[PDB]
């Protein structure tokens, strides 16, 4: 019997230990596509619609400063990844999650600034743990287990705003240097939580493939039924390479992530129990520091469009990428 | 308006609405490697392993009758396809199902010859219906129904002996001339079956159904799929091999795959279904039954020897389609 590690709140920094690994360099060409999109989004009179549902050339709003400060060198990025380097798709992309971001209630970068997703109108979805922001792993993407065998809710919207808050913190809590996070997946039943319309799986697809590209890092999962453990095991080797190396299906966390980053249910040093009344408001402080801290960097570097995460999230004095 | 077709037992026989597809005829080279299949298995002198898990060169035994029924013309192929067409991967692996299937208990083409896996072994298994042999889709395939919202039974040895017992089922059910089977699954999660408050099955399901039952998946039709599946298995469909994926369906009306008339009312078909253990199991048991007695009366008939065709001993011809070389 090991000596393990007692935590009951989320770990606030990347240790030491872990590296955060090195951008791959931008082609000439890239950089030119870049430049682009900047200036596209640093045009003082641009405006965007006022929703992605019933978007209407008719009603537009221009950029609020919290816009600006979402609108870094990496989501450009991210975006130019994600639509294979096609400067319109890109441009389009973006826009249209601004879009959406404003419908949906998270323009404002936290309640703090106006968000309608706050942290007490989603608390109650995350009252069993079923969403456990917690950790780093092997290449400093931030953890975020999900456990649907601790579900406690009923089928709802509310669902979709806690999974989409759970999924801006964990954003919150990227180590500078790093935009993308781990999902570890726990399929077991948990009885000790008791079980409560339109399945939410529909929205969600939407939300994760259109408003978040480029987000998700890794995938682990642990505790598979038989069957989905048989089916995913027979269909492993015909997912594309790539896609492949992103997701781990039964395989020891403890490759993945280092011991004293992992929850000791999956084989990690960390003794974790979920604690509501304790965790929650950590989490929920946490997360407002590091928004606090990225937002006063970027108005004390000129509040603009195309700022980088690396120098928002980080403490340098001088920019490490200025902008052109 | 909606008027559904009563039915409790499942269908004997495919419809003449629906067409087998035509076979892809072998190649040159293909042959070539074929006929050495055929050559090696029809050597009388083969003796195989007593099993699969505990092989031994030492512990052999020759072919019964009933292997010799079941190394057919087609099993053959679907071994060679299996393989990528390595002649000795084919024999090898061919070799280890003969010796896996007698390990298992079903080497003897049903009970009635010795089978240890019996009707009665595995019916407690069927009872609450959490699979369903019923009907043909639109490549006259037979569908295979999995339920798991209405498992039964605790995690056991038993839960593999009916998948196997199922499967072997599902086969006997080929139309001559389609030897692939159509998975119907469908996730939603049965209150009205009680569920039972321990080693995974997962592990030896997957071996058997990758070494043992090579091609013999045609299509999977998935359906009531709860929402975090669901958006994975939508995440990840455009990143599966193309090949693999159009064998795959998932959450789209499972009427574009099968005909209305062969296809389970709850799925959006004119089947009015209602699964009864007492109607429907023993009409199952009996149907396979009678189709292993034409396959094996056939196989005695034109020789009782390897490579004989399922075409022919499914089928009704006096004549064989595909003479053994
Ligand atoms: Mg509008
Ligand atoms: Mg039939
Ligand atoms: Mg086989």
């Amino acid at each position: 019997p090991k000596n393990l590690i007692n935590i009951d709140k989320p770990i606030k920094e990347l240790p030491a230990s872990i590296a955060i690994p090195k951008e791959k360099p931008l082609t000439g060409e890239q950089q030119k596509m870049y430049d682009e999109v900047l200036k596209h989004f640093s045009n003082p009179d641009l405006k965007v619609y006022t929703s992605e549902k019933n978007k209407s050339e008719d009603d537009l709003k221009p950029l609020e400063e919290e816009e600006k400060a979402w609108l870094t060198r990496e989501c450009f990025l991210r975006y130019l990844r994600a639509t294979k380097w096609v400067l319109k798709d890109c441009i389009d992309r973006i826009t249209m999650t601004l879009a959406w971001r404003r419908e949906f209630g998270i323009s404002h970068l936290g309640e703090e600034h106006g968000d309608k997703i706050t942290a007490d109108l989603v608390a109650v979805e995350n009252e069993s743990g079923k969403q456990v922001i917690l950790g780093y792993e092997n290449d400093a993407r931030p953890i975020l287990y999900l456990k649907p065998g601790r579900q406690n809710t009923k089928t709802s919207h509310r669902q979709v705003q806690h999974l989409v808050f759970m999924l801006e913190r964990v954003i919150d809590f990227m180590p500078a240097g790093q935009d993308s996070l781990a999902l570890l997946i726990d399929f077991k039943d948990y009885p000790d939580v008791p079980k409560v319309p339109i399945g939410v799986g529909k929205e969600v697809l939407h939300i994760l493939q259109t408003h978040y590209p480029e987000r998700l890092g890794k995938a682990l999962l642990t505790n598979i039924p038989w069957l989905a453990w048989t089916f995913l095991k027979l269909i492993h080797p015909f997912i594309d390479p790539l896609t492949r190396e992103k997701l781990v299906f039964d395989e020891p966390f403890v490759k993945y992530v280092p011991k004293n980053e992992l929850d000791s249910l999956y084989g990690g040093d960390l003794k974790f129990k979920y604690n509501h009344d304790v965790y929650w408001p950590a989490l929920v402080e946490t997360a407002r520091e590091k928004r606090d801290h990225y937002f006063k960097r970027f108005q004390s570097f000129g509040g603009i469009v195309g700022l980088s995460e690396v120098d928002l999230r980080g403490t340098h004095e001088k920019l490490l990428y200025p902008v052109k």
